């Protein structure tokens, strides 16, 4: 859990401007968080850069779960292997709102990180998945009560989330 380079928010709220994978590879955290899909496919973005990382590991294992245990629900989770990234990823299913999902759940998928001590993690729903990431911030905020180290891998994102945080 070396982390490098963050900015704190909250006394348990960090944030930093980097690539997820990038900081996995650094930080060695106990668990790294993945904006997840309710079949574990994990085909673009940043499920797809991570799964990438473990050289196609992390999808046959999320297959193997999916097909003893079935999908996930919006707004739940799973923990499995961090392979070489991290101990624990922890696939977290946050709305997509680009997909008619209600944006509600993004409290519940938040959630799902106060069963971690520590964790590194994206900003969930945010991206293609359409949620407005200034909204996302607040309610990662309002609602982890565990130790959240975000990396949102854009300056622009980032510059706006700070300024929005520190209004
Ligand atoms: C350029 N080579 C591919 C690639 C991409 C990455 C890569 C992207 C990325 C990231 N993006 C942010 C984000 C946060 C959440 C969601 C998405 C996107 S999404 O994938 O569109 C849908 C699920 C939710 C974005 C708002 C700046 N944040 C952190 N680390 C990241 N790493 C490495 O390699």
């Amino acid at each position: 859990n070396s982390f490098s380079g963050y900015l704190k928010l909250t006394d348990n709220v960090y944030i930093k401007n980097a690539d997820i994978v990038e900081e996995a590879k650094k930080v060695k955290p106990t668990v790294v968080v993945n904006a997840a899909n309710v079949y574990l496919k994990h085909g673009g973005g940043v499920a797809g850069a991570l799964n990438k990382a473990t050289n196609n590991a992390m999808q046959v294992e999320s297959d193997d779960y999916i097909a003893t245990n079935g999908p996930l629900k919006v707004g739940g989770s799973c923990v499995l292997s961090g392979h070489n990234l991290a101990k624990h990823c922890l696939h977290v299913v946050g709305p997509n709102v680009n997909k008619g999902e209600d944006i509600q759940l993004l409290k519940s998928a938040y959630e799902n990180f106060n069963q971690h001590e520590v964790l590194l993690a994206p900003l969930l729903s945010a991206g293609i998945f359409g949620a407005d990431p200034i909204h996302s911030l607040r309610v990662c905020v309002d609602t982890v009560r565990t130790n959240v180290y975000l990396a949102v891998f854009d300056k622009n994102l980032y510059d706006k989330l700070v300024s929005s945080f520190l209004e």
